[PDB]
């Protein structure tokens, strides 16, 4: 059959990267503060990954390319560091972008996120930590290697790289996602 291009609807890649152990496709959002196209695709994708199969597993990474665009990611890794029960994941990228609300400095994310389930205790201990730097390096490494460059991009399996500026739009980047999963899957499937 077959209904897509590369280079046209999506990006392989000749310099690949793998995971930790095979089984479901991996699926790496990568996303930054600003973006203004990426907030227009947020609930397109949010409800598609909530959504997704068995053999799925999404992932949403920060885009640290050094100065603000780290900054402003490093608070996610954070948030999840301290051990959140999955308390309201939308209100995050719903303080960001909607509401607009700068977020650029530990003592601004860590007094808006007081109301919001986090502690500032366990916020700044956790951030100011070796723990957190464990995980900015390998997110700033990872997103190198998958050729990401800027955002939106999205990347299953480490193999291909697709968004919304490679498809055609933010409902036509889930026409891919869909595709490519089926694409890596069959690598697999008996």
């Amino acid at each position: 059959g077959d209904d897509y291009t590369a280079g046209k609807e999506y990006v392989e890649l000749s310099s690949p990267v793998p995971v930790s152990q095979p089984g479901k496709i991996e699926v790496v959002e990568l996303f930054w503060y600003g973006c203004p196209h990426c907030y227009a695709f947020e609930p397109t994708i949010v409800p598609w990954s909530e959504k997704l199969p068995a053999d799925v597993h999404f992932v949403r990474l920060p885009a640290l390319f050094g100065g603000i665009w780290n900054v402003h990611g490093q608070m996610f890794l954070t948030l999840e560091s301290m051990g959140v029960e999955h308390d309201v994941h939308n209100a995050v990228f719903e303080a960001i972008h909607k509401e607009h609300k700068k977020l650029a400095t530990p003592e601004e994310m860590a007094d808006f996120l007081a109301g919001k389930g986090v502690d500032k205790e366990k916020f700044l201990s956790t951030y100011n930590s070796f723990a957190i730097k464990g995980q900015m390096e390998k997110a700033k490494k990872l997103a190198m290697a998958y050729q990401v460059t800027g955002v939106p991009t999205m990347v299953v399996n480490g193999k291909y790289r697709f968004d919304i500026g490679s498809a055609g739009g933010p409902e036509e980047t889930l026409k891919l996602a869909d595709y490519l999963i089926e694409k890596e899957r069959a690598a697999a499937k008996k």
